[PDB]
């Protein structure tokens, strides 16, 4: 019914791609894109349990969080060192999970070239399945 | 030594006056402001404990936290309806505390001729009183 | 709606003076009074939660609990190392609450002559408490 | 120690249980030690506090174990108000001592048929049996 | 219902205690009732289950409360690494009776001074006294 | 390090394939096998945590759970309605873990002629395991 208390890794199922924190860099601004599987830090999420039901991720040692800074469709979802989106992780089917932040949910944007592109938010075309690590 | 989870009026020592959601608005950009005591929601705040000792503060009911969006000095502490910002809470004296952001403290900014002010970052001149509601 | 458990400075809306252990004297039949402002031990008091909503209320370091020996009007609530009193402490307006011992409301006595008076129970809520986090 | 939870306690030296004379729930109600009933007036809360002591409260009757007089000699009643901060420490596996403000608990059998309240001496074994 | 706990596991019917034979920790070590000694072997953990069942495991000798064959006739073991999920209903306030499978544990006291496994019946009340 | 208690999928790595209880018969007896993904109650596993570290599986619904009667070299995993092993579930990679019981690596056995294969115990790791929250 819900994502419980714990690290993940976070893979598009239409994509087989995982959320990646883009370069491990903790700077503000630092895009939330989907990429190869690497296990590393900033593809480790760390799930935090609100009382409202609403989740926010964070990566492992580089400590950056999920973070949207415009709530509307094409907002691109971060890395903040400070700040973070409380989201809403939504059962779609056995195992497979839709994110969304304001009603909006997560569009999952695979790599052009060789270069990431972030996360964005969609006006569930994108789900996600969360790997304990 | 620290604030525990729960539900608070914040007043600021050197003022007497409450941290206070400038109108109950609870549209992004709203300024978290000092204001003569009304108990109202707007100045009731909850205390979100976290697992590396930072706090968020959300208001009852308006479900506005208090937020960040440039964590620099003279940044504005503002209201969000869905981001907030990861605070320390600090003692500094029995049953007074001071807040920071990024390792930027708070700075109660009192209200000139009938407007409030918005909450600051400084480069603790600011203490803070947390009263049970 | 209650007081959730921690260590708090508890302030009398009425005259701003706080919950205080008479001179941290641990003995039993210390009185428990208003008084100015310090901050020190014998004002700082521990709120333990009890399951069916009552809150007992204990000193720091001087392990004295407020007690009171003798539930009636007018019986002088005290500092005791072993026994305590199961308070019921409910709001009454947002920030400020009452404190009660058997039903009887606790109610403050400011100083007289630079002494200061027990907290006393009053007949069957003329004062209210501000619980401070310490 | 003993775990919260809610028991009938035995002394071990004479299998009679923790009791509150008659059930009643009034201030000065001596805490006797009485036949095995298993009612509401032999049914013990125990709490637990973070400094490692124990209060006891009976189920439904609401009243506390408490010493108004914590001296040797002092007699054990309860109240439902007032409560004794005790220290429950074990002896043996399965068998533990009370003790309130360093003295212990001491059980008083019956004299002449009639329950007599449990006292604190300057040699008394309980067990906490899960209700 | 039993809380979590550890406890000594005491027979009403015969105040004969459970008892890991031996303090064997190897699969297939009976489970009897036996003179009450405080041992480890005694010494009973409970785990409580969100479902309400609970299993049993020994201090110590870490072999849990198992049955091979839940039915009638079967004999109650420890294990290692194996443990069957019990149901510890109250019957009356402080005596509780233990069921494997909707079987009901059934106290089988020593035949010429020789331990007898439990064994499931198609009678026996225990009282769960915190260690 | 760990897993945490909830109910996951669980999926072997070196196959795709998934934990499976064979036509979500809750008989004893019954094996556990590596199966195509469904997402049916009989590949759902609850995970109770136990404090000494172990792990213990079970079916949703079902409420069979993984069980091991002979622990030993090729023994299988079945599924039981009462009894269950004791698993130690270890991190091997990030998001890869191992299973085995009384010490032995649980060995995924995948499908042969459509017919599924219980998963045994290798001797004393040639299998992973991704856990999937549900
Ligand atoms: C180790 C490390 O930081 N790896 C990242 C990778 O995960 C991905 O974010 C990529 C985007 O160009 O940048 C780096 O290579
Ligand atoms: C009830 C309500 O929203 N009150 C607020 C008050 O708390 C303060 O924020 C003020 C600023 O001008 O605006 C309003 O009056
Ligand atoms: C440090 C200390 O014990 N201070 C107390 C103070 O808090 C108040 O109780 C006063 C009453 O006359 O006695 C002392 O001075
Ligand atoms: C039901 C009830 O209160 N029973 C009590 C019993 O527990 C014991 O206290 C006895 C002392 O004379 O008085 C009554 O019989
Ligand atoms: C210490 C120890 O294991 N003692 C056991 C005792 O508990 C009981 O199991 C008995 C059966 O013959 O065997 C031993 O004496
Ligand atoms: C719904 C159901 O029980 N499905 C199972 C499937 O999961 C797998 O175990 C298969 C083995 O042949 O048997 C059934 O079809």
């Amino acid at each position: 019914m819900s994502i419980p208390a714990g690290t993940y890794l976070i893979r598009n199922v239409e994509s087989n791609l995982y959320l990646d924190l883009r370069g491990s860099n903790p700077a503000p601004g630092t895009d939330a894109i989907v990429w190869g599987r690497t296990g590393n830090n900033n593809q480790r999420w760390i799930v935090t349990t609100h009382s409202d039901g609403t989740r926010t991720l964070e990566t492992v040692g580089i400590n950056s969080s999920a973070f949207i800074a415009t709530i509307q469709p094409g907002g691109r979802v971060t890395g903040h060192p400070n700040n973070e989106t409380r989201l809403t992780i939504t059962n779609v089917n056995p195992g497979e999970y839709s994110i969304s932040a304001g009603g909006l949910l997560w569009l999952a944007n695979t790599p052009v070239g060789g270069t990431g592109e972030a996360v964005t938010l969609q006006a569930a075309q994108s789900l996600w399945v969360f790997e304990a690590v």
